[PDB]
């Protein structure tokens, strides 16, 4: 299965910057969401979940086809709550109806990371909507009540190695868990992208508790939480080393997250040798907007 990137006809960097800016301005405007977290974190999670269906073995799933728009995938229990991100993006899509769905969902995550003061994430256009029959079945996204060996095996399907896994999970500095979505509750409610995930893992005093859904999670007295799969990153000695690295080097974390997150968003896509180079969007702040 080959998915060849095809640039939306006649579009260039300055078209996609406009879309980025519309997303970014709406992120600033719609600030009340989720007790004043705003939509940044949910957009990052949307971009990940639309990408994380990918299977390297047969090139099924992935961001290219925009298949989250279809009910089988929209309704995946693993995607509960992401409808809020889709609803955020609907006026953006109405303004810019020429962008493909996969391009919009992936660009929403890039825009969110950058506007939350995270790294620059180079981004490539040309995902093409594919039909409803190409929608992957539910069950391809990961469970949270598992251990490091589970996490490591899971991510091999996505062609991610230990460093890439640990870097990607730093996104768990953002937003929160919600009991009614996933059966986990709590988190920093943070809407600034930092390396805090790693510092919290190493620094807090964690206790293994049960939540009101009868699931185990790690809680800190400071009011933070970790999923079992997050905590596994300090139980496994290989992950632990990388957690320490990122807890001690903000810039390295930023660079490695950027590389892994673009990768994630590009898995499954064949870019022609003459395709445009990746775009690096300016933030609103860099534009004086
Ligand atoms: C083993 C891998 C992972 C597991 C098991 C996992 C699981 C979860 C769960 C259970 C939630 C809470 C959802 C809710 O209740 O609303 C969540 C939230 C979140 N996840 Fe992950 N995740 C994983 C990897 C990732 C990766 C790779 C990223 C992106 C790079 C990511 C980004 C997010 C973000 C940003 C949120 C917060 C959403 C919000 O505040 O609404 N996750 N994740
Ligand atoms: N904010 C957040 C989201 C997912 C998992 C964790 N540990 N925390």
């Amino acid at each position: 299965l080959v998915h060849v990137a095809s640039v939306e006809k006649g579009r260039s960097y300055e078209d996609f910057q406009k879309v980025y800016n519309a997303i970014a301005l709406k992120l600033r405007e719609d600030d009340e969401y989720d007790n004043y977290i705003g939509y940044g974190p949910v957009l990052v999670r949307l971009a990940w979940h639309i990408s994380g269906t990918w299977d390297k073995h047969d090139n099924t799933g992935g961001s290219y086809g925009g298949t989250y728009r279809f009910k089988k995938e929209f309704n995946d229990p693993s995607n509960a709550g992401l409808q809020n991100g889709f609803k955020f993006l609907e006026p953006i899509h109405k303004e810019f109806p020429w962008i493909s769905s996969g391009d919009l969902f992936s660009l929403g995550g890039v825009t969110a990371v950058q506007e939350m003061q995270g790294p620059k994430i180079p981004w490539r256009c040309g995902r093409v909507d594919t039909p409803e029959d190409t929608t992957p079945d539910n069950g391809r996204l990961p469970d949270a009540d598992k251990d490091a060996g589970y996490v490591r095996t899971f991510f091999q399907r996505l062609n991610m190695n230990d460093r890439e896994v640990v870097a990607l999970m730093g996104a768990h500095a953002l937003g929160k868990t919600h009991l009614k979505n996933s059966g986990y509750e709590g988190g920093g409610a943070n809407n600034v992208f930092t390396n805090e995930f790693y510092l919290n893992l190493l620094n807090e005093d964690w206790k293994l508790e049960k939540n009101d859904a009868n699931n185990e999670q790690w809680d800190s007295k400071s009011g933070y939480m970790m999923l079992p799969t997050d905590y596994s990153l300090i139980q496994d000695p290989k992950y632990l080393s990388i957690v320490k690295e990122y807890a001690n080097d903000q810039d390295k974390f930023f660079k490695d997250f950027s590389k892994a997150f673009e990768k994630l968003l590009e898995n499954g896509i064949t870019f022609p040798k003459d395709a445009p180079s990746p775009f690096i969007f300016k933030t609103l702040e860099e534009q004086g907007l």
